[PDB]
């Protein structure tokens, strides 16, 4: 029951997610390796992400959580990059969905800078990259990214360099400890708490 619904470049709703997502890269540690080398995004299309019964299974979730949070879902919006884009934008977030090796444990994990959900369009520590050219740093293949609603709730906060949640948490949040210029990153262990509100298609574009 998914249709996407194609933005304007003159529309606000465009230019305010364009610009959310131009304005969170940054360098990483890996000198570019899994996401590639870049300092800006082309972006090609973006879409809206419509599905009934799927927004109404978060909204369910959401008034759960804000019931047991003094009336506060901790609604972010959140980038999400993953192999498996096109399952989620029609089923939704689920177990599937996981990154079960991460370091907050088997949950589904959100970044504040798309740089790096940009590191898992083509998998984990970008896989073997592009798959026409099998080049992490591919300039010409076209990637992409979800721009998603997240509720935190109570969020348990982990300071540092599918699973439950921690005991009277909804979430965890991985403060950076280490890099002053990192923004935060975000784990949910249940699908229900996020919605895939917008599908980003980009390229990622060579510093000249
Ligand atoms: C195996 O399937 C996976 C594995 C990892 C990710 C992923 N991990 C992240 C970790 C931190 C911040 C953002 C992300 C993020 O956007 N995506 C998505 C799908
Ligand atoms: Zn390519």
């Amino acid at each position: 029951g998914t249709i996407l619904i194609d933005l304007s470049p003159d529309d606000k709703e465009f230019q305010s997610v364009e610009e959310e997502m131009q304005s969170t890269v940054r360098e990483h540690r890996d000198g570019g390796h899994a996401g590639g080398i870049f300092n800006r995004y082309n972006i090609l299309k973006i879409q809206k992400v419509c599905n009934k019964k799927l927004w109404e299974r978060y909204t369910h979730r959401r008034k759960e959580v804000s019931e047991e949070n003094h009336n506060h879902a901790n609604e972010r919006m959140l980038f999400h990059g993953s192999p498996f884009v096109n399952a989620i934008i029609h089923k939704g977030f689920d177990e599937r969905h996981a990154y079960i090796g991460g370091m907050f444990g088997a949950g589904i994990y959100f970044a504040e800078n798309s740089s790096k959900s940009n590191q898992y369009v083509y998998g984990i520590g970008g896989g073997t990259g592009c798959p026409v050219h099998k080049d992490r740093s591919c300039y010409i293949c076209h990637r992409q990214l979800l721009f998603c609603r997240v509720t935190l709730g109570k969020s348990f906060l982990q300071f540092s360099a599918m699973a439950h949640s921690p005991p009277g948490h909804h979430s965890v949040t991985g403060r950076p400890s280490v890099n002053g210029l990192a923004l935060a990153e975000y784990v949910i262990y249940r699908g229900e708490q996020a919605y895939p509100e917008y599908l980003i298609t980009y390229q990622i574009m060579r510093p000249e």
